[PDB]
């Protein structure tokens, strides 16, 4: 359950990344 | 499995991460 | 216990690739 | 060793992932 909380941890910092990634391409692209 | 599972979703998220850097590298013209 | 110690390597990569696109979104002024 | 070897996997995308990023600031910054 440590592994498997980490995991999601883990998830819900990508779409945090993923998030900053696709606001600096729209920024750029304007 | 089910965190087999998880580090192939993970992994996916890596590689979609990827493809926003390629966009944002041809945005900046490097 | 191995593979919780590398789910917390793979976190501490993720917050330092936080604090890079923080650096970024400065330098884009936004 | 399925688990072991997506982990590593991961690791190595990020590692990839921190360089473009790295290259991304250093480039805005010149």
């Amino acid at each position: 359950k440590q592994i498997e909380d980490k995991g999601e941890e883990i998830l819900s910092k990508l779409y945090h990344i993923e998030n900053e990634l696709a606001r600096i391409k729209k920024l750029l692209g304007e």
